[PDB]
């Protein structure tokens, strides 16, 4: 709507210098601004009302910190392992479709360059329906020493899912996750409005399925988009490598519970059962500070994965971008763990969280309208008029 | 109270209405219909009983649930077709009663819904109420197809040989079941209403001495299913069982009478079980009411074991701004949201939609905040966003 | 400040109708305009921060009603006891210190005359503080069939306290109502702020001297200002008449609890030891509409008191706007009780209510400033630009 | 960043400032200091660590707890004197340590803290920060009274030497006692802060190896009561009573360091009948902060067993405004408040304020509500009160 020319001035030398952004809701804030009207649509969207999307990220703060005073803290280690490989930090990036709307230059390119071009390293989550090609995107991690994995859509027609498999295998990724919270495209309205003036996705995806992809690849298996404990079990059941507990991003269905609070179910009930490290399980949904992903990795999460903070990034800094939010990201959670009192991974444990409110999800009866109305609050003193 | 704000209202609905295609959800009509209804139809179809909390309530219940949905289960086919009082129906929802809907739709009134509802592929039960600006038989001839259910909304006159005339009319008229209002013994005050009237409770027609005797009587003098409608409680769900009525409607009038019944989704959720525990299963149909606009609401009320979910409002503004065919995009719209959440939920079926399809942990979380402290979070400033170069 | 030129300007009519007046909030929003700035902080204020003032009302919302249907109701009486007087209401007018400051021409004068110029008969409380003297009140009520009571705080000079009751039970006050939640002044900032350009009430009233008092006269005695359990069983230890749980309206020990909760409370305890008849059990605070009548009542409040609402009333319509407030609430109370399913005020029991979550006192965690500053609601469909 | 807005805050600050005597509460001080300090100074004061969630519930968590008043009790007399680590005070709250009090009293600085603290007839214990703008010695000195108490802050250096210098140093000029702080091995990141820094973590100086050895060494190296500050949960309030140290601070540093630390009244109320249960009663005086703004807030720990109960932001924003007498006001408000709604609560001394004057049963409704419903929330039109005539 030749608005853009406002867009383009904020942009252009209008954005702050990349040192001065604080946090993950700086870059969210300046995408909001400067990205397309459909680029934004496409990326801050939700399902119907939004209220998974929105619920991912509150239901954190239904947890609290136990946390311990009086010991060594100087060193801190947030390494791990994450599917057999070795990781820098407790987090990576989820696969997110079509960065070419923000980024519209480099797109999944430069997600790949930040991720390895800087001191650490974050795994990729690449999508089936990222608008670079796979190849496009392997070839241009700037260190052989990150890693990246491969989300699979595994299409109606399997010869098309068959051949994906193969060539993503032979370009070095280190493992698929299998996308199974979308068989039908959840509604997303903000998209919708904006446009006024599936084949892609096999809706018929079964376990069945699961257990024939275990033996076509070598490659290790997570089912992404687990909303139930007893679909954990299942995916133990029949021996994939791990689950990432997910709605989408609150992109599918709407009153999917937060994977927060799903972990804190599930994650006892896989040790009254011996299965604690037969299934790596993570975590994605509303994690935007690093207190969220300590939660995680205290519930038992392996790894937390983070989508809409990422894409932002990319879309204003493109690959600097990206670098600086693994940065802010990675500091947050050493900054913390410090403040928690412990000193590695393996140390986060739910000792170290106050569970007792986590099943405080609350919906206040309706607001008195008159009886507020016409309430009138205190008032503060007010400086002389002189 | 009108002014020549008939205008202002006029260029609104005056080809500025958007194409029905653009209307995404049953939000966009009521949003559509309270800018271009006049103040005395909006402040009718609108209002709730004095402070409005019930009605309001029977919508954020639906929140205190979430959903626990199945995953790599087959959903390439769905269906949500059901049965309803002895009917086959394309959908799990209908149209509740709604009195004067020639308010909001002066040329066709309740005869647009009765196309609305029938005309399409997809066909919805309509209820028509005794408070229908239009005649029971305008509204049954007007309906466009056959295999279309119309049921009817009875008030029991203290004159009960006009009761019974009525009955005997629109059983012979065709209609298929008897849905009696019980929960309007006593007018609801609708503050929005009365606020125009001046700038700008018993009645006979309504009789305040209906009884359970009296619904037992009624059910000797037809062959069409009862439905009592407007309970509230557990115990008078029993009590509908008990005297051998087809069913019930936990309903509360969408919050225009009582202020302070419980959402029925609550009800729903403590009524079923107990009708386990006592055998009576599926002796009696039990529907639901009130605060639907969403698809997901609806699957919500099946799974905890409604037959069917009705709704007013959303049907009566969709028909004020489009007529027959906003009432179609209505059916459309709700129809396509139960389908598609069904599928993400991962059942194929209504009877697949069962209790264990919901979290219900956190059901009884309806809370009222200590008030708060208003000077301290005055005083508080915020954290802030980076800004933009000044230049 | 010359401004109450504006004030005089609503007052004189633009005042609407009485007849236009719907509920007592109405009252409170055209008070809140007409008086002066002072009557206004006097009437409308709550101690400290004023958070039990609205707590009061709040709480009637933590009660929701199990209605009975298919019940005859054509017919329903809502006539009661209290204090061995047969009641037209189960309600009454709460006592309430210098009514000139809004009515100045008639004041305590007018509150009698609209409790009983109309068809019903409701209970005048008489404050110790009353602008008009006890003589000028008694003298005033239209009907002899209305009854009134006498609030008194006790003085330390006890000869002051001892005439005084001696007084009143000869000018025909039908019992006395001492107040006890005053021992010193609840700080009421609004007065204060605006004032910037106890011996009246003994602080040593103690439990003994409740026991003299009882002797000194044959006045029925309810101690005013109950806010515990444990105080009304010792209310009852002593063989006093009543009791009003009560906080002052929040105008005194602010996170005092509602007394709706204290009710709930305290009236099972009173039948785990017979003493359901030995104390009648009166209720004040936050009380605005029939439905917050009847859930008191549900629970074994003999009656319901207050204050502020028919202060409102009073001060804008005088007699007449105070039998209107009457009019409302009578009104409100019956069309209720009719919706309920009963037809006396002896069949409001505890089975009409759900109290399930009565004790759902919440307070959110902190909002989340900056994820919500970020986020964009969904939006309804806008209306053609043509 | 300051424009020759310095102005604008100097005819603010310049006279327009209210007199002393028409400053109600807190909050006013509050108010009055956000509109008159410089931005660097109002950010280092009111800011805390990331989000600002543990800040803001400190205060928030002491609304979960209300009254259980006695009534028609003798409170002619009433008296909020109690002791504090071996010494007599005349109050049960105390001015904790706060770093720079010059940005905010550029002129006196934490002296005038001194002054207001120990001058008139109420006489409050100051806690010195090591962080201090001014010298411990121009502190002590500026002390107007013998019987006034001051602590002392302790941050321990990774050079040890330093801080046992700092001890001994301390200990010489008269301080009662050590607050050695243990919840900023790391400094919390306080967003408004840096938000200035462009546009407008370790450190040797806190030595983050600090161990439970260190505590014990530290004791047998001075006389004075060591308090442990900083305190966040119940295991280690054991394990400082294990140590046999004197005291100890529930505390989060003013919400200024972890975020989601809990509210220390929660902690509090966790904590003491824990340490009835194994014996520890009286082992250990456990103090409170943050948050605390009213008189109320400090009675609620109190009868949870808090020794004391300390104020850091209340008093640097009176000392901003109105230096020491601004200091003695916030002094005088906060005594009037405690005394006021102690007779209220029907209690006459500190000993006599016990967890049975509490109502703790909604202590843990600390609620997230679920995200509202923003289309609903939007078409909806609430009740609306009469007008006044039109003309
Ligand atoms: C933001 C966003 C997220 C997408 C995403 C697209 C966008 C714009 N897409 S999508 O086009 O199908 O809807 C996918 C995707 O391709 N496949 C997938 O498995 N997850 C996808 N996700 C979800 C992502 O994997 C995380 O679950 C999600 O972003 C986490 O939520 P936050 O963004 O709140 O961290
Ligand atoms: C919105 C509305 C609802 C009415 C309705 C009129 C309006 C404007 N009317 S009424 O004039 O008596 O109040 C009736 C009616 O005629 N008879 C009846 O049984 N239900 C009536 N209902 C209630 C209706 O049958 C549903 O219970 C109600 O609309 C469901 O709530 P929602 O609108 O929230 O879905
Ligand atoms: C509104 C108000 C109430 C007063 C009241 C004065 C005002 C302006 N006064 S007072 O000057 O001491 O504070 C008294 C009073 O005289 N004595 C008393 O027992 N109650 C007094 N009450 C409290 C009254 O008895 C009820 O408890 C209170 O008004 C009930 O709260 P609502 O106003 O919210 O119903
Ligand atoms: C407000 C504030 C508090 C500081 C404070 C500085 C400020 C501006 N500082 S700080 O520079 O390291 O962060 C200290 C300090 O120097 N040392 C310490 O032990 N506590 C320090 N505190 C914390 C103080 O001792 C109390 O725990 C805190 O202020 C209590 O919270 P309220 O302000 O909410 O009462």
């Amino acid at each position: 709507t030749k608005e853009d020319i406002a867009r383009k001035e904020q942009l252009k030398s209008l954005l702050p210098p990349l040192d001065n952004i604080i946090n993950l809701y700086d870059f969210e804030y300046l995408a909001s601004q400067t990205l397309t009207k459909q680029a934004w649509a496409y990326y801050s969207s939700g399902a119907n009302d939004e209220v998974t999307h929105r619920e991912n990220h509150n239901a954190y703060h239904r947890i609290f910190f136990k946390p311990k005073i009086l010991v060594d803290v100087r060193k801190v280690d947030i390494s791990t392992d994450m599917l057999g490989s070795h990781v820098d930090v407790p987090f990576y990036v989820s696969a997110t479709g079509l960065c070419k709307l923000g980024n519209p230059l480099e797109g999944e390119k430069d997600v790949a360059r930040g991720c390895g071009q800087g001191v650490t390293k974050v795994p990729q989550m690449i999508s089936t329906a990222a608008s670079c090609s796979p190849e496009e995107i392997i070839e241009a991690a700037p260190s052989d020493k990150q890693i990246q994995w491969y989300q699979l859509y595994v299409n109606s027609d399997r010869k098309i899912t068959d051949d994906l498999v193969k060539n993503v295998e032979k370009l070095g990724v280190k493992a698929l996750f299998v996308t199974v919270d979308a068989p039908s495209l959840g509604q997303r309205e903000k998209d919708m409005k904006l446009k006024f003036s599936s084949k892609f996705i096999d809706p018929s995806l079964t376990w069945k399925d699961i257990e024939e992809l275990k033996k076509k690849t070598k490659l290790p298996i997570v089912i992404k988009g687990v909303q139930r404990t007893e679909d954990v079990i299942k995916a133990a059941e029949i021996g994939v490598s791990g689950v990432v507990l997910s709605n989408h991003g609150g992109r599918q269905l709407d009153f999917s519970r937060a994977p927060i609070e799903v972990l804190a179910e599930t994650m006892p009930i896989l040790e009254q059962r011996n299965l604690k490290d037969k299934l790596e399980v993570f975590v994605d949904g509303g994690v935007r500070r690093g207190t969220d992903v300590l939660k995680a990795l205290c519930l038992g999460a392996k790894g937390v994965g983070l989508g809409r903070p990422f894409l932002y990034a990319n879309s204003c800094y493109g690959r600097n971008g990206v670098e600086k939010a693994i940065e802010i990201l990675r500091d947050e959670i050493e900054m913390s763990m410090r403040l928690l009192g412990v000193t590695s991974i393996a140390e986060l444990k739910p000792d170290l969280l106050d569970l007792s409110t986590l099943k405080a999800r609350t919906v206040g009866v309706p607001n008195d309208v008159l009886y507020n109305e016409v309430y009138e609050g205190p008032t503060l003193t007010e400086f002389e008029d002189a």
